[PDB]
């Protein structure tokens, strides 16, 4: 960690993926991977994948979390990118909510590794 | 059932990552995550996550594999797209080679569900 890399876009529209973070310049972080958008009547968009670092000393960006769909999937959440160097990889995304969860996110790989995100969360009758 | 426009786009600079796939409208099957793109000198960038199905009995997407790195950690392989209704969930991208190799990529839930990814090699001498 010295610079910052630059965040990928949530997703917005009816389930839209969110974009990547990307790769950090010289020195910089890895951005962090976009939200997935809510899905209506159609599953959740999938999270952005978090950049890998930069050159030297630096962290990957956290991977962005799936969207919630009200009644379809979830969508999965991103991978957190690769540190450099003898950084820290980023937090995988978790999954949206829905039926069923999206799938986890995960980790980057480091000095420690980032952990997989969690699964999203699920409803079920009774 | 697959659909056209889709997939995302593979990493085509130094460890940039893949895009995700797109969920599928009704009927479609979910798009296939990108490649995450090789590293030189810093990581590999990690695959795109699966699209997940859409309405209906659908496929989720396949998630993309990672990059490979020649010093640095290779890239986490993506997540599979759950399935629409009583499809089959996408199977994870495998992590790329490196120090260490990538992680692998969840499965996506469905009946059956999709079977992670395959850690990346790490490479040794």
């Amino acid at each position: 960690m010295q610079c910052d890399g630059l965040d990928g876009a949530d997703g917005t529209s009816n389930g839209q993926a969110g974009a990547s973070g990307l790769a950090g310049g010289p020195n910089c972080n890895g951005g962090k991977g976009g939200k997935g958008a809510p899905g209506v009547g159609t599953a959740g968009g999938a999270g952005g994948v978090g950049g890998a670092g930069g050159t030297g000393n630096t962290n990957g960006g956290a991977g962005g979390s799936g969207g919630n769909s009200d009644v379809a999937a979830g969508g999965a959440g991103a991978a957190g990118g690769a540190a450099g160097g003898a950084g820290t990889g980023g937090t995988g995304g978790n999954g949206g909510a829905g039926k069923p969860g999206g799938a986890p996110g995960a980790g980057g790989a480091g000095t420690p590794a980032g952990s997989a995100g969690s699964p999203g969360q699920t409803t079920v009758l009774e």
